[PDB]
């Protein structure tokens, strides 16, 4: 009984895919989503990054439900693993693939499966992946977390933000270390250390009410941030460098932080352009 | 119209990995093949080296042939791609994978198709590729040379064998060179020859008559070979260093140099242990 299924929308995620490529790495070993109401379900890759961290990219509008489904109008989510155990076939590879031409993921029952078709440019190949979805226990979270409010938040200039992450990767050795993260609303100054080593870095606090970044950035010339109560945070070292890393997609985002209600510490890509308005990218840090 | 089918024996591929996993890098872009008597087909993997040279991997007694189909009891052969075009399948990957459980061949028309399966670990695992025969330009020629007779062959120990590979490999730059490989009789001596320098090499020359590798092989101290003719080869640097790389697999096979009555050096994998029995390894050096 094949009670869902779904058409990908490959010219879109062909927009996408530098962004896909900067993260292949850390998505291959990953979980993919289709959740969302039945309409129109998003599709998400989340994986973890360093001993610390969840990255997740979720695109939105690029999935078309097919007609004939027993899941009402209401909510839908399966998860599954992009790179099935033992298998060469890998979901997010072959979905922003240059040379596809359809495609569509299928879920069906009677366990529970997944059957992803592939269409290439010859309208001759193509694949039919066959899995099991067994990963239940993720749930969508990345788009789940109270922003807005007064929230703290912090934008680095592209200076400021290589400055950072060279200095990181020249502190690292073998066995990863913590590192503290603290924001100081006295002084509106960011502080990162470890070992016996601190990088200090100031920035402008916004008086005027703002909510996202929008009104935030970018000045590209100085580092701009909200500050309502000081912040301290204890995350990975290389969860931090890889987040740094795969948020500042040359010609799509820009790294931002932000310090969660929570013990979070989020990492977000920030737009640099209109291109990106159907994806969402960032890691969560983890208190360590 | 599936005309013709054919069942994988994966147990047997299995013990041949090694093998499969040495030339792999220069097989990815190469060609598949199903060819010989409909009852017992050879799983042939054919791809180029270097820029004048032609590596042959050909598997017996691996494929059982699946009942009804119109062929007769006569010849078959298809020749595909095993990286189809924009694919991330790779017939050869697939098939010799560790956790792979079934597997089967199939061809069909009604343009000219492949479909392989292939059913993984958890017996809920699968992938189905479908792609374009269209090889046909390709026979199978190795099994296909007048070998025996008298002809010159040359089989060296494995510290002769290394430091001509090294030596090859200290000589080349960046842009391909031409090496003459000539053997004399009356000297018992194989000469290596480009740039401005020479390598020198004797064997013993083996009086008793013999065909095969059997009754030359393996003294391992010192080099043997067969001459009954001068010989006189110029051959693709790339393609012999290549070829003296893929021919010597740990544990299974040993490189033998053969002078064809052509104008073909064929470098060959001689058999170090039994375990090697339904495999043959080669790569045809072309005259430049």
């Amino acid at each position: 009984d094949f009670h869902y299924g779904v058409r990908v929308d490959v010219t879109l995620l062909s927009k996408i895919r530098r962004v896909n490529e900067h993260i292949k790495s850390a998505t291959k070993t990953g979980v993919v989503q289709v959740h969302g109401s039945a309409c129109t379900p998003t599709l998400s890759v989340l994986s973890s990054v360093g001993t610390a961290g969840v990255l997740g990219m979720r695109i939105k509008n690029a999935l078309t439900p097919l007609v004939g489904h027993t899941e009402g109008s209401g909510d839908v989510s399966f998860s599954f693993r992009n790179t099935s155990v033992g298998s060469g076939f890998t979901h997010t590879r072959e979905l922003f693939g240059a040379n596809v031409l359809d495609a569509g993921i299928a879920f069906y029952r009677k366990p529970q499966f997944v059957r992803t078709t592939i269409s290439y440019g010859d309208n001759l190949t193509s694949t039919v992946h066959k899995s099991v979805v067994d990963q239940k226990g993720i749930l969508p979270f990345h788009d789940r977390m109270e922003a807005g409010g007064r929230t703290t938040r912090l934008m680095l200039c592209g200076k400021t933000g290589a400055f950072l992450l060279k200095w990181l990767r020249q502190q690292k050795t073998k066995e990863d270390q913590t590192v503290t993260v603290s924001v100081s609303e006295t002084l509106s100054i960011v502080t990162f250390s470890l070992g016996g080593v601190s990088k200090i870095i100031d920035f402008k606090p916004e008086t005027k009410p703002v909510s996202g970044w929008d009104g935030l950035k970018g000045k590209k010339s100085v580092d701009v941030g909200v500050v309502h109560t000081d912040a301290l945070s204890r995350v990975s070292l290389e969860s931090l460098i890889a987040a740094l890393r795969m948020c500042k997609v040359p010609g799509w985002f820009t790294p931002g932080l932000i310090w969660h209600s929570n013990e979070i510490l989020e990492v977000e890509g920030v737009p640099t352009g209109c291109q990106s308005g159907d994806v969402k990218l960032s890691v969560l840090l983890l208190e360590v």
